[PDB]
DNA sequence: GCTGATGCGTC
DNA sequence: GTCCGACGACGCATCAGC
DNA sequence: GTCGGAC
C-alpha cells in the first residue's frame, strides 16, 4: 500500500546531490549514487516484502528532471521564480536581495547561477526541512497542475508550503529540479548504467522514466527483447555530419541512398485502426493537433483513407511539413506558421517505418523498411507521402545532389546506408547528413558590428557572452559610418579565451542601455542590449549563418538564422562593417540562403 | 486588441 | 567519439497594463 | 539548430 519516498526524507536526497556535485571524478560521483540508489532498494524489500507498483521512479524523476514527462511543465523559469520568491519571501521590491534574483546574471562568485544566489538570500532568512521525497513530488504536481487551471494563487500556495517547509540548502536543489538543471557533472547515461545494465536502451524506446524504474528495478533481471512498441514514444534515429571526401568509405563502398533534408519538424506516428498518436522528437504529445481519429485533427482525417486495407497497427517516422494547395509547394519551417498549431495543409512526409500488424521492423534492413513502407499505404500528395530514395554509388553523385539542393534552396541532403537498421537515438550509424555550411568556402558570410552586450549564465556566468550585432549605414566618400541598425544576436563560435580575451578588451567601455534613452549610434527594433558600446570602441565579428529571414524584433527587418562567431576581425576596423546594402544584396542574391555557390 | 514579458515546444 | 549547456531563430500561449 | 568543451 505503502511507498518508500513516502519514508525517505528530501534531506536525504539533497546530501546524496550535495555529495555527487562536490566529488571531483566520475568514481566518486557514481559511489555516492549507488550508496543512496542501494540503500532505497534495501529499504524497497523491506517494506513490501510480498504485486507493488512503487520504485525508485519519486527519486528518479527528481535526479534526472529533464527527463520527465508525466508532470506537466511548471510555467516558471528564473525570472519567474525570482518574482514568485521575492512576493512569497515579501523582500523590499527595490532591496539588494531582490534586485540580485531579478538580475543574477549581472554580477555583485556565483553570477549566473540562480540556484546558488537565491541559495545565500535563504540562507540568514530560513528551518531545516521535512518534507519527504513523495511530499515534495506531490507540490511539484500541485504547481504544475495549477499551472495548467492558470491559477496563479495556487501556485503560490503550492510553492509556500516548499519554503516554508524546506531548509535553504534544500531549496537550492528544488530550484534546480523545477529549472530541471542539476548540474551534477555526471551524465544521465552513467546514471542509467549505475541503475541497470538495460536502462538507457529501454529508455531509448519509451521515453517513459517510471517505465524504466518498474521494469528494471531488479539490477540482476535483464529484459530479453528491447524494442519499439505501439503507443510509446521512441527516440528517434540521427545523422551524423557527413566527411564528403569519404562519403564511398562511410557507405562501406556499397550503394547507398540520397534523400532531401527536409525543413519540418520531426514526428513519429503511431496507428490501431481508428487510433492514432503523434509524438514530436523529445516525446511530446501532439495528437490534439493531428488528431486522435479519424474525425479530428489536421491531418489524420486526411490519411485515413490513404493506408491499404490489411494495414491495422503502424507506426511511422517522418517529418511534419506544411504544403501549399495554390503552389503545390512545402512552405520551410520557420516564419508566419508552427506546424503542430495550424489555408495551407499539414504534409507528412514519411521516410521510415517501425512496425506493421503483427511484425517489428527496427532491425530489418533499412531497403526492407522502404519496401514495405512503399506498399503499406498510397501517398496522397499535399497529405501524406513518401520520402524518395534515390540510389547512388560514387561520391560525385553526392556532390550533384548537394547543388541540386543549393540551386533548389533547399536546407540540404541526407545519405543513408541501405543496409542498416534503425538505431533509436544514435547518431551516425547509418544516416548521414549533408548541408552547404558544412562545406569550407560555400557559405555566404557577414562582417558586422557588435554593439550590445548581455551577461552569460551557468558556465559563461560573469562575462558578456553574447552580443547584439549591427550593419552600417553607407556614408559619404571619405567618412566613416554613424549609425548602425541592428541586425541579430550571435552568442557561439568562440572559445572560452577568446570570450574572455574580447570581454577584457571590450571591458571598459560598455555603457549600461536605457530604453528611454537610447543612443543614437544604434538604432535598435524589438530587441534591446543589457549594455551598449558606441562603435568606434567596438570590433567586427565574421558570421555564418544559414540564410536571411524575417524578423519583428530587428531594425533591419530582417535577422540570421542559425548564427555563430567563424572569426573575431581584429584585421578589419569598426568603420569596415558591412552595409544596409551588402545586406540587401545578400538577401535577394538567393532567396535569403547564404548558400547559392557550388562545391567543386 | 495591442505591446512587452515570460515560458515552452520546434528547428 | 559522446554528450551537454549555452547560445540562435521561430510560433504560439499566457499574463499584466494599457 | 550550432557551438566549445567536459567527459
Ligand atoms: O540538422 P539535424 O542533425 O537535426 O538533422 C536531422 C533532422 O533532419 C530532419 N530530416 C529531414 N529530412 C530527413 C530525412 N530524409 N531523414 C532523416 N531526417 C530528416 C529530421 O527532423 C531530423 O531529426
Ligand atoms: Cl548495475
Ligand atoms: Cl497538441
Ligand atoms: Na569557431
Amino acid at each position: 500500500s505503502q511507498t518508500v519516498a513516502s519514508h525517505v526524507p528530501f534531506a536525504d536526497l539533497c546530501s546524496t546531490l550535495e555529495r555527487i556535485q562536490k566529488s571531483k571524478g566520475r568514481a566518486e560521483k557514481i559511489r555516492h549514487f549507488r550508496e543512496f540508489l542501494d540503500s532505497w532498494r534495501k529499504f524497497h524489500d523491506a517494506l513490501h516484502k510480498n504485486d507493488v507498483t512503487d520504485s525508485f521512479y519519486p527519486a528518479m524523476r527528481l535526479i534526472l528532471p529533464q527527463l520527465e514527462r508525466e508532470r506537466m511543465a511548471y510555467g516558471i523559469k528564473e525570472t519567474m521564480l525570482a518574482k514568485l520568491y521575492i512576493e512569497l519571501l515579501n523582500l523590499p521590491r527595490d532591496g539588494k536581495d531582490a534586485l540580485k534574483l531579478l538580475n543574477y546574471r549581472t554580477p555583485t562568485g556565483d553570477a549566473g547561477d540562480f540556484a546558488m544566489i537565491a541559495y545565500f538570500v535563504l540562507k540568514p532568512r530560513c528551518q531545516k526541512g521535512s518534507l519527504t521525497i513523495q511530499q515534495v513530488n506531490d507540490l511539484l504536481d500541485s504547481i504544475a497542475s495549477n499551472n495548467s487551471a492558470k491559477r496563479k494563487d495556487l501556485i503560490k500556495k503550492s510553492l509556500l508550503q516548499l519554503i516554508t517547509q524546506s531548509s535553504a540548502l534544500e531549496q537550492k536543489w528544488l530550484i534546480r529540479m523545477i529549472i530541471k538543471d542539476l548540474k551534477l557533472g555526471v551524465s544521465q547515461q552513467t546514471i542509467f548504467s549505475v541503475f541497470h545494465n538495460d536502462a538507457a536502451e529501454l529508455h531509448n524506446v519509451t521515453t517513459d522514466l517510471e517505465k524504466v524504474c518498474r521494469q528494471l528495478h531488479d539490477p540482476s533481471v535483464g529484459l530479453s527483447d528491447i524494442s519499439i512498441t505501439l503507443f510509446s514514444a521512441f527516440k528517434p534515429m540521427l545523422a551524423a555530419i557527413a566527411d564528403i571526401e569519404h562519403i564511398e568509405k562511410d557507405m562501406k563502398h556499397q550503394s547507398f541512398y540520397i534523400e532531401t533534408k527536409l525543413d519540418g519538424e520531426r514526428m513519429q506516428m503511431h496507428k490501431d485502426g481508428d487510433v492514432y498518436k503523434y509524438f514530436s522528437r523529445n516525446g511530446y504529445n501532439y495528437t490534439d493537433q493531428f488528431g486522435a481519429s479519424p474525425t479530428e485533427g489536421s491531418l489524420t482525417p486526411f490519411i485515413h483513407n490513404a493506408f491499404k486495407a490489411d494495414i491495422q497497427i503502424c507506426i511511422l517516422d517522418g517529418e511534419m511539413m506544411a504544403y501549399n494547395p495554390n503552389t503545390q509547394t512545402f512552405m520551410q519551417k520557420g516564419t508566419k506558421f508552427d506546424i503542430k498549431r495550424m489555408d495551407l495543409q499539414t504534409c507528412y512526409c514519411v521516410f521510415d517505418v517501425l512496425m506493421v500488424n503483427n511484425k517489428k521492423l527496427g532491425h530489418e534492413t533499412l531497403r526492407k523498411r522502404y519496401e514495405i513502407l512503399s506498399s503499406i499505404f498510397t501517398p496522397i500528395p499535399g497529405r501524406i507521402e513518401i520520402v524518395q530514395k534515390t540510389q547512388a554509388h560514387t561520391k560525385n553523385e553526392v556532390i550533384d545532389a548537394l547543388n541540386e539542393a543549393i540551386d533548389k534552396r533547399e536546407e540540404g541532403i541526407m545519405v543513408k546506408q541501405p543496409l542498416s537498421i534503425y538505431k533509436p537515438d544514435k547518431r551516425g550509424e547509418g544516416w548521414l547528413k549533408i548541408k552547404p555550411e558544412y562545406v569550407s568556402g560555400l557559405m555566404d558570410e557577414l562582417d558586422i558590428l557588435i554593439v550590445g552586450g548581455y551577461w552569460g549564465k551557468g558556465s559563461r556566468g560573469g562575462m558578456m557572452s553574447h552580443f547584439l550585432c549591427a550593419v552600417a549605414e553607407k556614408p559619404p566618400p571619405g567618412e566613416k559610418p554613424s549609425v548602425f541598425h541592428t541586425l541579430s544576436r550571435v552568442g557561439s563560435g568562440c572559445t572560452m579565451k577568446e570570450l574572455y580575451d574580447l570581454g577584457l578588451k571590450l571591458a571598459k567601455y560598455w555603457k549600461p542601455f536605457h530604453r528611454k534613452a537610447p543612443p543614437s549610434s544604434i538604432l535598435c527594433g524589438t530587441e534591446k542590449p543589457e549594455v551598449y558600446i558606441e562603435p568606434c570602441n567596438s570590433v567586427i565579428v565574421q558570421i555564418k549563418a544559414a540564410e536571411i529571414v524575417p524578423s519583428d524584433m530587428y531594425k533591419t527587418g530582417c535577422t540570421l538564422r542559425f548564427p555563430r562567431i567563424e572569426k573575431i576581425r581584429d584585421d578589419k576596423e569598426w568603420h569596415e562593417c558591412m552595409t544596409l546594402d551588402d545586406l540587401e544584396q545578400l538577401r535577394g542574391k538567393a532567396s535569403g540562403k547564404l548558400a547559392s555557390k557550388h562545391l567543386y
